């Protein structure tokens, strides 16, 4: 059985400033909207025309696709939150921020000649954390297993490591991702 309780912030650890986030972004009309400011998650369609963004958020997936809110990202070295945390150093690298979009977020893929795009914001770098080849008859999907940095607007910092991506009959789109908020050597 999979009920409502299965998704959002499934794991909270206030005392090491830790967790574990699970979505349903199987939907191509749909965000989901997540805050680790207040610990809560949303979610809204998203068509042609674009999104409905709620006031606040952090950051927001949609199938594979990530999206910040004035978020910039770095792609670690390291492939284990536990590895980031031992490092005790900043990890240096160019934070990536969101790039304008208007074919990226598919939003109707019932005419695969045609396939239907919104305009929105993306982020290439935190959207590394799963690679999918499309020139694979099916796709190779390969996830990066990598830590990302994700710096908010507020120079606060998280620290993103994607669990999977499968729930366990194998359903692609079921994201999880565990996290450190906030961040700090």
């Amino acid at each position: 059985p999979e009920t409502a309780k299965d998704f959002g912030f499934i794991t909270i650890d206030h005392a090491n400033h830790s967790g574990t986030v699970r979505v349903d972004a199987t939907q191509y009309t749909k965000w989901n909207y997540i805050n680790l400011h207040t610990l809560q998650i949303d979610s809204a369609k998203v068509t042609a025309e674009g999104a409905d963004d709620p006031d606040t958020w952090d950051l927001a997936i949609h199938r594979y696709d990530v999206k910040t809110n004035g978020g910039e990202v770095l792609e670690t070295d390291y492939q284990s939150l536990s590895a980031l945390k031992n490092a005790g150093s900043m990890p240096q690298g160019i934070f990536v921020a969101d790039e304008w979009t208007t074919n990226k977020i598919a939003v109707d893929v019932s005419h695969m000649g045609y396939l239907i795009y919104a305009p929105s914001d993306f982020n290439p770098e935190l959207s590394k954390w799963l690679n999918v080849d499309t020139s694979e008859m099916p796709p190779i999907y390969t996830p990066s297993n990598k830590v990302y940095l994700l710096r908010m607007k507020d120079d606060t910092m998280a620290a993103i490591r994607l669990v999977s991506y499968m729930n366990a009959a194998g359903i692609k789109g079921y994201m999880t991702f565990d996290y450190i908020y906030p961040y700090e050597p």
